[PDB]
């Protein structure tokens, strides 16, 4: 629809529906069963040709091939008659989740049909007493309390278990096969059977409100899972075409055939990825390759660089548009209104793609999320915008999709009139023929509003023109720009530039028949306003060619101002221009500084100044920031008299552009709410001597034309010393030499926030990736350098993760390629980052956790510089430190006088802080090993001001780091036999340790010793529950092996508890317990002769051990004969003199208590328990025991959730790339 | 931004009464980027935002010359001195806190020993002491500073050394806010490790095309270091345990301009860091009977 204002009288050609033409969708994925893109005009043939996701997110490792030996993953298999062509025999398995595939908008997929049954909670409630202290029903109420918690904490986990599916694939004839367990329980051949969507079974099937297609890659060693699940792709292609046959919502090119291409990554969820795009690429110009050219891309996808003139990604487009021919449309941006504001796609290193800016016609009044348009100016300098249309997400306001539909029009016709043309000769046709509109902002676009008839008619006529297979390289100043930009800077001198002009035929210079040497290109020059100069003639017919442009700024008033130099053919100046340099001036207002604080008022006309407003102004004033000024206030008002209280609606645009840096890296985008009453006043960081552009807007206000009255009042205080922002803790006392701009209330302030430590490379591997995927025509094969990591949390803590050296950098940069991921110690995915990760934060729980890191790029030994690469995690800290300021340096020292607040004027103030204390460090509980701290440094004291004007501020740490007697063999060699019992033969320890008796009778540790032998050798270490389902069944041996495999159990445990009470007789607790609970004396009396702990607490550390592995052994015992009954009674005599010393939860007990629980029936206490070693171990044993435990209790929902996380939280093999 | 005094005087002539013509021309250019002159290693690419006054031929040199480890206090003991000598009228006994460190060159080199807080007072000090005293392994003065020792390089032979510092006050409380003072030991490294510039950052990540001398007018020019590879570190033989390198950043092209216009720049370093058989248990009673025959009464080890 609003298809008229650029054309629906083409469609006079009506042949030129979009024919012989299909266009690419680079963008999160379109759905082909949507009503629209189901068959093209043709009534019968499919739109959707293909459909990759090229993120690397659906990636499934089909590595393990396992025979259907089912008779002749994780859970089981059954699956045969369906041996069609599954040759020769063999079959391919892996496992795979797929909430991220599916926008994480969506987990109301998560809906409680039948997981409601919690719900059902028992509070068995206490008709006992009043307050805490009963014996000894207390384990009861805990019990009954810690159920309750259970159920409730599973409450708050539910949406957070991801099920994973199980999948399979063989080689038949007709292509390749791949089932997924949809019913988990029953493997049986009802399942998605889904086939090749390339080979032509592309058609979705479907889980529920999740449809899926599927690709192969490798050999089969790859499946690729496709998801539709999210709307912006879909909608995008539902404009460029979509058959509906009405021309009343059909697309712009109904007959024109769609790829869709998601390039963004669900695990970043959902940004685009270096790797995305460059795969894209790399599947378009093997289509074209292999005659299916793709002939259109749309891209209403993209981000914001640091630079134009450099880049792979940026290079490798120029390669599919000068090598593939391909037309590439893409979004300004929705990065308005302050101009430079236009993001990569299109601003890359060469004006190869179309930018479409976006205009909304006064037919479409309307009323968070509005997004303007970028403004085309483009920080290179030269024109991003190439036309507008009506309408990492970059919206499009859907117009780019539009221009692109457009454009399958004009090149349907293009071919079957059989016109030679180029992506150059297209994007100049239609530039040089759109509509320019007065009403909407001539930065907002370029060349007016696209008109697609009367540009079909300029590619007609010159048809027979050369120029329509040149292209034009404009690059100013040795650093290749592609625009002359003045905006330092108080332009009061004019200024010369060097342009290089070039001209490059279509594809290359080979021959057959290209390039016909010397196509004799003379070509004259017009500028398009007085104050821009340059000669009116040039001769390019001997290639590269220079030429010199004169900007006289002296004339100019402040404000911005636009000129270009248009160039035409000298022959035929009726080609309309060629190509144009764009010349864009910045004059910025000063502001003198003498008298408090500079002060930028706009001008007055008749008394009171008060811009006016409407619908459609935006104001650009563009300031030139006072030096020493740190930040700024905003003040306005609505003037026009009455009005009420009713409030207005302003959007502030700041924006200041930065020395080779993207255009957000100092810029605000609030929206103020504004009345007539009182002032309102909102603040922004400002940088000293560089121009700022202050852009205000209009939002939604009640009316239609208001009155504002503005100012901008600039302050600011901060340190001038060098080294300031960077203290170092063993360089001595630190100091900051403060100036304020014409006084200023300082009172500092200094929180260090987190700590961040670097962790370094273990390992470097650079592997050639996949010759099927990963090689971009012809013959360039990708390489990828794995470099892994190591870090370790001790306490759980919010971390961010991110590599120095290529953060900050998505395109634009050289490599292509980050992604790092967080892993488990189990092997599961823990977090996932990219570009701009540091800002990111993954609660981690403690545990060692590993991390890849994976660059791709096409030159290895490129690769090989990147080896070193390390990264940084900056762990939150819970308790912020506060460093206090000195005015004395001898005070600071002696850590005395604090600094005291007051004004500073026209002088110098010097603060001292003194190097943090030792003891504030190890009280801070710092990471191991943190290298630096990391916080914000503020001077000023209006509150205000300090939100706004902060230093990042960074604190490095400095580095860490008798001749024996035969009585003294004695003790030597007990120790050397005793070291060795453990690790012995058990039949061979018993021997030893009946030495060691022999000869060192009181020496009870050898008795410990020989129990973990034994219990090493013989019995295998599981859990209550665990080791009670583990004693039934189990068929697959001999049903009389069965008893002498059991029977050796029980000898064990009993030769395990009998060593125990030999190491609890002669060891008596009574007087025992005299010295631990019955100390008082503090080291008693001190008397130097006992105040040794070593022996007491040897004692006892000992006997708790007995104690502990004695009870957990006549535990055993007792489910081995099934009597824990009739033995209760000692479990619990012994339980209850344990808790008598160290509590039931340390590691010297905590397991013994898991089995008195048992006994108890306490179900409840062993969750209580089985987290407990589930927060410092976290093993699949603590899982199937935990599970184990909800089905005693009834909970099979529970249960059922509980075999999905592990499923899912021990996968066999790590996450793809 | 600072007025400065450029007083000319007369030594001597072989006159006495002489006319000067003289003139003074300002040039400059710099890194403005806040913590330029400082790069910590693990940080990833560094970059200068170096603006020039009116046009200067820019061609940057950084040398990283000595490589400086941090000594922390061992022990730091606060006792009462002589009640006979040092007591200032009337009864103002002054203590004193002896701080313990611990040097180790491992290769001989040019070293200087300095105390951050207290070099750089003499006067106008809270404290009324510094001196540090550099002893051999045998007890020997190797070395003693002061205030201004940062500059004085005694040259050390391998061997661990000692270093004790005391400070001298009347209170002692204050004397205890100086018990975690540090120490700071200057190696003098023999081969100045030399850092390279580039003026596109993909092509430092890279290390290929390097930074090409110009003169830079009314503009910004950025360039940029990359981090020193872990190999040319080991073969800088650098101290155990090394914090920081130091050197200076030189801007002009000038060759005179380069001697006079240093810039002290600091380079941070990051943090380092099966069922026994009775023929295994033969092997373990070897070893472990061979352990002790070295340390035993000479007449149990030849039976053993």
């Amino acid at each position: 629809k609003a298809e008229t204002g650029v054309l629906n009288f083409l469609q006079k050609y009506p042949e030129y529906d979009g024919r012989d033409v299909t266009i690419a969708i680079f963008d999160s994925g379109v759905d082909p069963r949507a009503t629209g893109l189901e068959t093209l005009c043709d009534g019968k043939t499919v739109k959707v040709i293909e459909r990759y996701d090229c993120s690397g997110c659906g990636d499934v490792d089909m590595k393990k091939k396992v025979t259907p030996d089912e008779n002749g993953e994780k859970a089981v298999r059954v699956g045969l008659k369906s041996f069609s062509d599954l040759l020769p025999s063999k079959v391919r398995n892996n496992i795979v989740a797929q909430a991220k595939l599916k926008h994480w908008d969506k987990p109301h997929k998560t809906a409680t049909a039948n997981a409601s049954r919690k719900i059902v909670e028992f509070e068995s409630q206490n008709p006992g007493e009043a307050s805490k202290l009963p014996w000894d029903k207390k384990i009861l109420k805990e019990n009954l309390d810690f159920e309750l918690e259970m159920l409730n904490s599973y409450e708050k986990v539910y949406g957070d278990i991801k099920t994973s599916y199980d999948c399979i694939l063989f080689p038949t004839a007709d292509g390749w096969l791949t089932i997924v367990d949809t019913t988990e329980q029953g493997d049986l051949d009802q399942a998605l059977r889904i086939g090749e969507y390339s080979r032509t079974h592309e058609t979705r099937n479907v889980d529920d409100f999740l449809s899926i297609s599927v690709n192969v890659h490798d050999e089969g060693n790859v499946l690729e899972v496709v998801g539709m699940s999210s709307p912006h792709g879909t909608h995008v292609s539902s404009i460029a075409s979509g058959n509906h046959s009405s021309r009343d919502v059909d697309g712009v090119a109904p007959n024109a055939k769609i790829v869709s291409m998601t390039i963004g990554d669900g695990r970043l969820g959902s940004m685009e990825t270096g790797t995305a795009l460059v795969r894209a690429m790399t599947k378009v110009m093997e289509l074209c390759r292999d005659g299916r050219r793709i002939d259109v891309i749309n891209m209403s996808y993209g981000e914001h660089a640091n630079w134009s003139n450099s880049g792979r990604i940026g290079e490798l487009m120029n390669e599919v548009v000068n090598k593939y021919g391909v037309v590439w449309v893409a979004s300004a941006g929705n990065h308005g209104p302050a101009l430079c504001t236009v993001g990569t796609p299109p601003d890359i290193s060469q004006p190869s793609l179309i930018g479409v800016g976006a205009y909304v016609s006064p037919q479409m009044m309307e009323a968070n999320v509005y997004t303007w348009t970028s403004r085309d100016p483009c920080i290179d300098g030269g024109q991003g915008v190439t036309v507008c249309a009506p309408g990492l997400m970059n919206g499009t306001s859907m117009a780019a999709p539009h221009v692109a539909g457009a454009v399958a029009l004009l090149i349907s016709g293009l071919k079957q009139q059989n016109i030679e043309y180029s992506p150059y000769s297209i994007k100049r046709a239609i530039s040089v023929t759109a509509t320019k509109l007065g009403y909407v902002d001539p930065f907002a676009q370029g060349h007016g509003l696209l008109n697609v008839e009367k540009a079909f008619e300029h590619l007609t006529e010159h048809r027979q023109s050369k120029d329509n297979m040149l292209r034009f390289s404009v690059r100013v100043g040795n650093n290749a720009d592609k625009g002359i930009h003045l905006r330092q800077g108080v332009q009061r001198n004019s200024i010369d530039y060097n342009v290089y002009i070039e001209p490059i035929f279509y594809n290359d210079k080979e021959a057959d028949p290209k390039d016909k040497f010397n196509f004799n290109v003379r070509l004259n020059l017009i500028a398009s306003q007085p104050w821009v100069q340059c000669g009116a003639f040039l001769d390019l017919s001997y290639g590269t060619r220079s030429i010199a442009v004169r900007v006289d700024p002296t004339g100019l008033q402040p404000g911005v101002h636009s000129a270009v130099i248009r160039a035409y053919d000298t022959d035929c100046v009726q080609k309309g221009s060629l190509f144009e340099i764009p010349v864009t001036v910045v004059q910025p207002h000063v502001l003198e500084s003498d008298q408090n604080t500079p002060v930028f008022e706009p001008a007055s006309s008749k008394g009171d100044n008060s811009v006016e407003f409407q619908p459609n102004t935006i104001q650009r004033d563009f300031i030139l920031v006072p030096e020493r000024a740190t930040w700024a206030e905003l003040r306005m008002r609505i003037t026009d008299p009455n009005r009420g209280e009713d409030i207005g609606k302003f959007f502030v645009h700041t924006n200041q552009l930065l020395p080779k840096q993207s255009c957000r890296k100092l810029e605000t985008m609030k929206i103020v709410s504004v009345g007539s009453e009182n002032e309102s006043i909102m603040a922004f960081k400002v940088k000293s001597g560089r121009i700022l552009e202050l852009c205000i807007a209009k939002y939604w206000s009640n009316y239609g034309q208001s009155h504002l009255k503005y100012s901008l009042r600039f302050r600011g205080v901060e340190a001038h010393n060098p080294n300031a922002y960077v203290m170092h803790a063993g360089r001595g006392i630190h100091k900051l030499e403060i100036e304020a701009l014409v006084a200023e209330d300082v009172q500092p302030q200094l929180q260090l926030k987190n700590a961040e430590v670097v962790l370094k490379p273990t390992e470097a591997k650079i592997s050639p990736l996949s010759a099927t995927r990963d090689v971009i025509p012809d013959g360039r094969q990708v390489y990828q350098n794995l470099l892994a990591f190591n870090l370790n949390v001790a306490k759980a803590a919010d971390v961010s993760i991110y590599a120095p050296i290529f953060n900050d950098l998505l395109y634009e940069a050289e490599f292509e390629s980050q992604m790092w991921m967080l892993f488990d110690a189990n092997k599961a995915l823990v977090a996932t980052g990219d570009a701009h990760s540091h800002t990111s934060f993954t609660k981690l729980d403690k545990g060692e956790y590993t991390i890849r890191l994976q660059v791709r790029h096409e030159k290895r030994d490129l690769l090989e510089k990147i080896s070193e690469a390390n990264l940084v995690a900056s762990f939150k800290l819970t308790s912020p430190l506060t460093l206090d300021f000195y005015e004395n340096y001898n005070q600071c020292i002696v850590g005395g006088r604090k600094y005291v607040s007051s004004p500073l004027r026209l002088s110098t103030r010097v603060l001292y802080i003194a190097p943090i204390t030792q003891e504030r460090l190890t009280k801070a509980n710092l990471p191991a090993q943190c290298a630096w701290l990391s916080g914000n440094l503020v001077f000023p004291q209006d509150e205000v001001g300090r939100r706004v004007a902060q230093h990042p501020f960074t604190y490095i740490l400095n580095p860490a780091e008798g001749k024996a007697n035969a009585d003294d063999y004695a003790e030597s060699f007990r120790d050397f036999q005793c070291s060795q019992i453990v690790k012995c033969e058990l039949e061979m320890a018993e021997k030893i340790y009946n030495d060691v008796v022999a000869a060192h009778p009181k020496h009870l540790q050898a008795n410990l010793l020989l129990i973990q032998n034994i219990e090493s050798n013989q019995l295998k270490s599981q859990l209550p529950l665990t080791f009670v389902n583990a004693q039934k069944t189990s068929p697959p041996e001999a049903g009389e092996s069965a008893d002498k495999q059991k029977e050796d159990q029980k000898k064990v445990r009993s030769a395990l508890e009998r060593i125990v009470k030999l190491a609890d007789k002669v060891i008596q607790e009574t007087d025992s317990e005299a010295l631990l609970s019955y100390y008082g004396l503090k080291n008693d009396t001190r008397a130097d002769a006992a105040k040794i702990k070593t022996n007491m607490d040897k004692q006892k550390n000992t006997l708790i051990e007995a104690l502990s592995k004695k009870g957990i052994a006549v535990a055993k015992l007792a489910v081995l004969d099934d009597c824990i009954k009739d033995s209760l009674a000692e479990i619990n005599e012994l339980y209850t003199e344990i808790i008598k010393f160290v509590d039931a939860n340390d590691s010297k007990a905590i397991q013994f208590a898991l089995w008195h629980a048992y006994a108890h029936g306490h179900y409840g206490r062993m969750y209580k328990y089985v987290v407990k070693l589930i927060e410092e171990k976290r093993t699949r044993d603590h899982f199937v025991e935990l599970a184990a435990i909800n089905g005693a209790l009834g909970h099979e929902h529970i249960r059922t959730v509980i075999n999905r996380m592990m499923i899912t939280a021990f996968p066999s093999s790590f996450r793809l790339f």
